[PDB]
C-alpha cells in the first residue's frame, strides 16, 4: 500500500510506504479518530519476534542482513531469552535502539537532529546515588556552557516489573510549585504534586519562584532517594526584551536544558523505564507554553497591562499582542547569553526539510499534527498545511505512569 | 464504548456516548492516524430514510408513534415506487440545522439551532436559483448584521440532472495569472476564473474582482451572472494606530459562503446548498491575507512596520499577523459588519461542547481545523481534547463539477 500526503501550501505531494512497519496501535479506528486524546514483565514467546525484528532492522542499517553475524546474533538472543528469559543489548544496537526511539518520535519536531545524539551507557548503574551521579555528568555534557548537546543516559532495563529504574521527576530541571491556603499557586503550577512528595521525602523547600526541584531516583525497584543537582550545574537565563527595559523586572528566568526523564524506551522488546533525554529549547515552549499557559506561570496579563495595551475586549489582541513581544524577549535573552535555542519558524523550517528526506531516503516520516504545528504563528509556519500520518514504529518512547500511583513502599 | 475527553488546563472531564451513533468512516486505522488529511438504490436508501427519520421523531418526543410509524411506511412505498423520496419540510429544517450541528470542523455551532433554512427545491432554472442566491445573500447580509442561512437546490435524481454551484464561495475575488509570472487577485481562484473567462465573463482584471456565479440546473451546462453590486457588502482595511494601512488597499467580504458542498439528509443528496455565517477575523487575517499561497502579505506589512527581517528569530512575520488580524477586526467593527475574534469563538465553542455533552452525549470535533491558525494555545481549545466522528444529516466535500462535468 502506498498512502500519499499533499502540502496544501506547495502542492508537493509525498508517498509513504514505512507506514506498513507500523506495529503498534493509534487509539484510532475506522469510526473515530483520537488523534487529539493526549493519552490515547513480558514473555519468552513475545519477546523473541520483538527482539528478531529490531536485529533484522538493526543489520539492514549496517548492510549486513543476513551475514554470518547477523544470523549469530540471532542465535545467540533466542539462547539468551530461552535460558534467562530476558537478553542484553551490544552497546552499538543500543545506541542505534536510542537514535531511532528519537528519529520515530512522532510530536518531536526537532528530529533533524536525530542521528546526533551522545548516548551515555549507564547499565551498570546499581543504586540511586550512582543514578545520581550518571545525571550530573549528563546535564554537564548536554549544557556545555550553553553550547547545547543532545543526549541520553540510559539506565538498567526492567526485569520482573519489581526492579524497575525510575527516575520520579517529569524533566531533569524543573521548577517547584507550591499551593498556598489561599488557593493561590507560588512558582510553578505543573509540579505541585511531585513538589509535596519531595518535600515529604525530607527536601526543605526555598519557597520561591524558580526553586529548582531535587532529584528522585529510585534504583533497581527500591525506594527513591533525594539528591540535590549543584547549583554550579543548572544554567538559568534570566528574561529581558530588547527593547522594554522594564521586562526584566517581572524577574522571570528559565533554565537552557530540556531534558525529559519520565518516559519508557522499548528496544527489541527491552524496557528501559529511566532513560533521561535532552535537547535544547524551541523558543515557544518557554514563551507560549511555560509563561503563557493559564496554569502554568500565567503571565499574560501582567505582561499586557504592562504594555497599556486595551484590555476591555479580547478583540483588541492584547493577549496575542503580548504574547509576541514574550516570545521576543525569550530568543533574546537566550541568544544573548549565547545559549543554544531555535525560534518556532526555523524549527518548523527544518523539520519539513527533515521530513522530506525521511520520505525519500526512508519511505515516510511519522508525525503527528496536534504536536508539531508551534502553539502560535500555527499557519504562517510550513508545518500547518502539512499533511501527516500518525503511526508508531519502534524503538520509541513511550509515556508511563507517574510512579508515585505505582510504587510498592519498602519503609 | 464510553470515550471520556479531558481539558488539560481545567481538568475536566467528559464522557462521550454520541460516538456510538457514528456511522461514515473516518480515514484512521488502529495502524495509522489519518488526522491532518484534508480528503481522507431501493436497498440503501430506506435504511438511511429510517435511520433519519427515528432521529426526527426521536426529536420531538413522538418516537413509535402511529404519526412516527405512517411517516416510515409512507416512504417505505414512496422509495419502492419512485426510487427516491421528498423530506417534509419540517425534516428539510431540522437535517439542515443538523448537519451544521455535527460539522466537526466548524467552530461556530453554538449558533446551529438559528440557521433560516430557504426551501428552493421548486427550483428549476439557472435563472430562478441566481434569484434564490441574491435572496440569500440580501437576507444573510442584513445591512452588516449577519444571519446564518442556508439555501437548498433540489435533490440528486440519477446523477445526470444535478444542480451546483460552479463557486466554492457565493462571493470570492478572481485570480488571474500575469504575463510578469506572479498572481493577480486570489491564487486560490486561478482555475475558477478562466473557467468563467472561457465561458464568456468579461474580466476587469483587478486585485478584488467579485467572481460571477456559475450556476449548474438540472444537470445542464452551467450558465453565468453577475451578483448585483449592491448587495455586495465589503469591507476596506485599515488599522486603528497604523496610518498607511488603508494604503495597501486591502478589502474583503462580509459574507463567508461555502457553495461547493454537499448536503446528505436522510440518505438524500443535496449538492447545490449554499449556506453562510460570519466571519472569523483570524479567517481574512490569517488565512485569506497570509497564506504562502493566497494574499501573501507578510513581507509589504511588515516591510512597512520597519521590522528587522534579517532573521526569523526578531519574530518579525508574528508581529506584522497580529496587526494585519487586529485592522480586520477593527475595520469590520468600526463599519458595523459582524464578525467574531478567535478568542471570543473559541470561548464560546467550549461553551457550546459541554452544553453538547450535557445534553446530547458528545460532540464531534476536528481539533486540526477547531483550533485557531494563530495564537492556538492561549484559546481554551487547544487543551480541549476532542473526538472527530461522522454523523448524519452531514455536509461533504464534493468534488469540483468542472472535473465531472460533460458538457
Ligand atoms: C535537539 C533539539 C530538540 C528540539 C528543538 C525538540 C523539540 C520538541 C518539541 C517542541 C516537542 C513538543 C513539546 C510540545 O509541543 O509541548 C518535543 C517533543 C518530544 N521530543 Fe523533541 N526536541 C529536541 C530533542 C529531542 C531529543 C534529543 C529527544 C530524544 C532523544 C526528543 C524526543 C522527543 C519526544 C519523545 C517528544 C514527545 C514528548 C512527550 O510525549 O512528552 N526530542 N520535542
Ligand atoms: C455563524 C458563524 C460561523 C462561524 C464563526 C463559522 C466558523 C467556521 C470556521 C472558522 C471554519 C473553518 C475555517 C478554517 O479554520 O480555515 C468553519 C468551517 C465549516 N463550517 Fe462554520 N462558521 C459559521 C457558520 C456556519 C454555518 C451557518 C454552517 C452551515 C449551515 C457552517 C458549516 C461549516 C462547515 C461544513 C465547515 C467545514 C467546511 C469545509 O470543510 O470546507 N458554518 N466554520
Ligand atoms: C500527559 C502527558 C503525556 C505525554 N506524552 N507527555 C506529557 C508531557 C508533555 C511535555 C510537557 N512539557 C515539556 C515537554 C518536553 C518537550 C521537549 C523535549 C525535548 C527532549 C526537547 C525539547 N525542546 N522539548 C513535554 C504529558
Ligand atoms: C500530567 C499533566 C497534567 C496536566 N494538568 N497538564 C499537563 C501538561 C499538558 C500540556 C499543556 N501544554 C502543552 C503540552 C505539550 C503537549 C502538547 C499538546 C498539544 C495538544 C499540542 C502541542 N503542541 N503540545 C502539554 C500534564
Ligand atoms: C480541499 C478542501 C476540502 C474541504 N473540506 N474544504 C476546503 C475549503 C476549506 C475552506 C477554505 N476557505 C473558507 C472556508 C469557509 C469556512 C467558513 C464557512 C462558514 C459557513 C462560515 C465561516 N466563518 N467560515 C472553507 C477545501
Ligand atoms: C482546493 C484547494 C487547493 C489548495 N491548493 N488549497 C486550498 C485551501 C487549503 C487551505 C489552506 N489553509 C487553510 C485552509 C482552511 C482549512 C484548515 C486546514 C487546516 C490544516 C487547519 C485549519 N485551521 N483550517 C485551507 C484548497
Ligand atoms: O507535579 C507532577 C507533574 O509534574 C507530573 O504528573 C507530570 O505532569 C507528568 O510526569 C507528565 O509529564
Ligand atoms: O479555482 C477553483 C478553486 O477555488 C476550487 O477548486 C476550490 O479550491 C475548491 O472548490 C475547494 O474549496
Ligand atoms: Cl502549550
Ligand atoms: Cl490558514
Ligand atoms: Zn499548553
Ligand atoms: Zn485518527
Ligand atoms: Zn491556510
Amino acid at each position: 500500500r502506498f498512502l500519499k500526503v499533499k502540502n496544501w501550501e506547495t502542492d508537493v505531494v509525498l508517498t509513504d510506504t514505512l507506514h506498513l512497519k507500523s506495529t503498534l496501535e493509534t487509539g484510532c479506528t475506522e469510526h473515530i479518530c483520537m488523534g487529539s486524546i493526549m493519552l490515547p514483565v513480558r514473555t519468552k514467546d513475545q519477546l523473541f519476534p520483538l527482539a528478531k525484528e529490531f536485529l533484522d532492522q538493526y543489520y539492514s542499517s549496517i548492510k549486513r542482513f543476513g551475514s554470518k553475524a547477523h544470523m549469530d546474533r540471532l542465535e545467540e538472543v533466542n539462547k539468551e531469552i530461552e535460558s534467562t528469559s530476558t537478553y542484553q543489548l551490544k552497546d552499538t544496537e543500543l545506541i542505534y535502539g536510542a537514535k531511532h526511539a528519537w528519529r520515530n518520535a512522532s510530536r518531536c519536531v526537532g528530529r533533524i537532529q536525530w542521528s546526533k545524539l551522545q548516548v551515555f551507557d549507564a547499565r551498570d548503574c546499581t543504586t540511586a546515588h550512582g543514578m545520581f551521579n550518571y545525571i550530573c555528568n549528563h546535564v554537564k555534557y548536554a549544557t556545555n556552557k550553553g553550547n547545547l548537546r543532545s543526549a541520553i543516559t540510559i539506565f538498567p532495563q526492567r526485569t520482573d516489573g519489581k526492579h524497575d529504574f525510575r527516575v520520579w521527576n517529569s524533566q531533569l530541571i524543573r521548577y517547584a510549585g507550591y499551593k498556598q491556603p489561599d488557593g493561590s499557586t507560588l512558582g510553578d503550577p505543573a509540579n505541585v504534586q511531585f513538589t509535596e512528595i519531595c518535600i515529604q521525602q525530607g527536601w526543605k523547600a526555598p519557597r520561591g519562584r524558580f526553586d529548582v526541584l531535587p532529584l528522585l531516583l529510585q534504583a533497581n525497584g527500591n525506594d527513591p532517594e533525594l539528591f540535590q543537582i549543584p547549583p554550579e550545574l543548572v544554567l538559568e537565563v534570566p528574561i529581558r526584551h530588547p527593547k522594554f527595559d522594564w521586562f526584566k523586572d517581572l524577574g522571570l528566568k528559565w533554565y537552557g536544558l530540556p531534558a525529559v526523564s519520565n518516559m519508557l524506551l522499548e528496544i527489541g522488546g527491552l524496557e528501559f523505564s529511566a532513560c533521561p533525554f535532552s535537547g535544547w529549547y524551541m523558543g515557544t515552549e518557554i514563551g507560549v507554553r511555560n509563561y503563557c499557559d493559564n496554569s502554568r506561570y500565567n503571565i499574560l496579563e501582567e505582561v499586557a497591562k504592562k504594555m497599556d495595551l486595551d484590555m476591555r475586549k479580547t478583540s483588541s489582541l492584547w493577549k496575542d499582542q503580548a504574547l509576541v513581544e514574550i516570545n521576543i524577549a525569550v530568543l533574546y535573552s537566550f541568544q544573548s547569553d549565547k545559549v543554544t535555542i531555535v525560534d518556532h519558524h526555523s524549527a518548523t523550517e527544518s523539520f519539513i526539510k527533515h521530513m522530506e528526506n525521511e520520505y525519500r531516503c526512508r519511505g515516510g516520516c511519522p508525525a503527528d499534527w496536534v504536536w508539531i504545528v508551534p502553539p502560535m504563528s500555527g499557519s504562517i509556519t510550513p508545518v500547518f498545511h502539512q499533511e501527516m500520518l500518525n503511526y508508531r514504529l519502534t524503538p520509541s518512547f513511550e509515556y508511563q505512569p507517574d510512579p508515585w500511583n505505582t510504587h510498592v513502599w519498602k519503609g
